[PDB]
């Protein structure tokens, strides 16, 4: 599966050998949107960058 989105005019895939994938933004510090990329695991967020983790046909 790949990630059909990253940023708000983006989209990418992946290889077999990763699983989810996340939008990795800041926190108020541009405004929302700013990058993604592919994932293993999604356990929590920070508090400096936006972990929008997800497996669903934007992510996995």
């Amino acid at each position: 599966r790949k990630c059909n989105k990253l940023v708000p005019l983006f989209y990418k895939t992946c290889p077999a050998g990763k699983n989810l994938c996340y939008k990795m933004f800041m926190v108020s510090n541009l405004t929302v949107p700013v990058k993604r990329g592919c994932i293993d695991v999604c356990p929590k967020n920070s508090a400096l960058v936006k972990y929008v983790c997800c497996n669903t046909d934007r992510c996995n």
